[PDB]
């Protein structure tokens, strides 16, 4: 459980609070070429996608070919921790349905779920994969009380926890927003 709770705190203080209050200018900014008539704006918030038992690979495609990269965003740099100009970068994702795009987000897994699941190389991490399992769900249950008392980060993003179309459940959550 404190494998997990800290890992959703470290998240958060270290991530999400630093890019999530930056990301609406961003995003606003790649829209002023990008979004026209002819096609759908990218929309306004970070979508994390939260796997409770998958692999995590690098390349959205990968998990479902209905996901294809389309761009990224302007980059964020700032000083930390002794790193001058570390940089925040995300990636716009295209949803595409019946060979169609539906829906673009800037989408990305949970970084400290896919670290979790590699820690299983390590006899000296600890933990069968089990464990590793519940781990999973104790992070999204942290992150998800982190951000119900966190009503500005609420707003700048949407967790998609999951258990098969990736694609779909993605377009479910952006389609909630819209109508
Ligand atoms: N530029 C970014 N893009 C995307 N996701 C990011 C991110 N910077 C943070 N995160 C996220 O916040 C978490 C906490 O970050 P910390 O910054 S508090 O610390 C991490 C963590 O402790 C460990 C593994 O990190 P990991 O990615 S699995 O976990 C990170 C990650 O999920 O190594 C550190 N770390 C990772 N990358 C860098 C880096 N470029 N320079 C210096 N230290 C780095
Ligand atoms: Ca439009
Ligand atoms: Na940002
Ligand atoms: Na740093
Ligand atoms: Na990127
Ligand atoms: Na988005």
């Amino acid at each position: 459980f404190n494998v997990a709770h800290g890992l959703a705190w470290s998240y958060y203080i270290g991530y999400l609070r630093l890019i999530l209050p930056e990301l609406q200018a961003r995003i606003r900014t790649y829209n002023q070429h990008y979004n026209n008539l002819l096609r759908g704006a990218v929309s306004q918030r970070l979508y994390i996608l939260l796997p409770l038992d998958c692999g995590v690979p690098d390349n959205l495609s990968m998990a479902d070919p209905n996901i294809r990269f389309l761009d990224k965003l302007p980059q964020q740099t700032g000083d930390r921790a002794g790193i001058k100009d570390r940089v925040y970068s995300n990636s716009i994702y295209e949803l595409l349905e019946n060979g169609q795009r539906a829906g673009t987000c800037v989408l990305e897994y949970a970084t400290p779920l896919q670290t979790l699941f590699a820690m299983s190389q390590y006899s000296q991490a600890g933990f069968s994969r089990e464990d590793r399992l519940e781990q999973a769900k104790l992070f999204c249950r942290t992150l998800e009380d982190i951000l119900a008392d966190a009503p500005e980060s609420q707003n700048n993003c949407r967790l998609i926890a999951y258990q098969f179309s990736l694609s779909q459940e993605v377009l479910r959550h952006l389609r909630q927003e819209e109508k």
